[PDB]
DNA sequence: GACTTGTACTGGAACTCACGTGAACGAATGTTTTTAG
């Protein structure tokens, strides 16, 4: 019962986007702090019979660093391909 | 990992203000000593 699966990806995006935001790096550090304290506790609320399972944050870390993702190769899909992809996608 | 550049934060020093302490000069007054009439 990963953790993940009940986050939604809006949540994380909110909070990188407070954390650009915010120019102070207190500010940023607060809500960081504050939003890895919301998934540490409802980590502990829902593994309460666990078995030393092996969920943690990376899969919310990976994203926030996405430079030290050695899992995953490289996706082969650069800016200009990007922007390509999303001109065929879309219809524009 | 080491260097460089740029930005942000922050505690100490500079400045000012105010007071207290001590030393020096001159004004005004009072008082004492000495000397010419």
């Amino acid at each position: 019962q990963t953790v993940a699966s009940h986050v939604p990806f809006a949540d994380l995006c909110s909070t990188l986007e407070r954390i650009q935001k915010s120019k102070g790096r207190a500010e940023k550090i607060r809500h960081f702090r504050e939003f890895l304290d919301s998934w540490r506790k409802f980590h502990d609320a829902l593994h309460k019979n666990h078995k030393d399972v092996t969920d943690s944050f990376y899969p919310a870390m990976r994203l926030i660093l996405p430079q030290l993702e050695r899992e995953r190769m490289a996706y082969g899909i650069k800016e200009t391909m990007l922007a390509k992809l999303y001109i065929e996608l879309l219809n524009l």
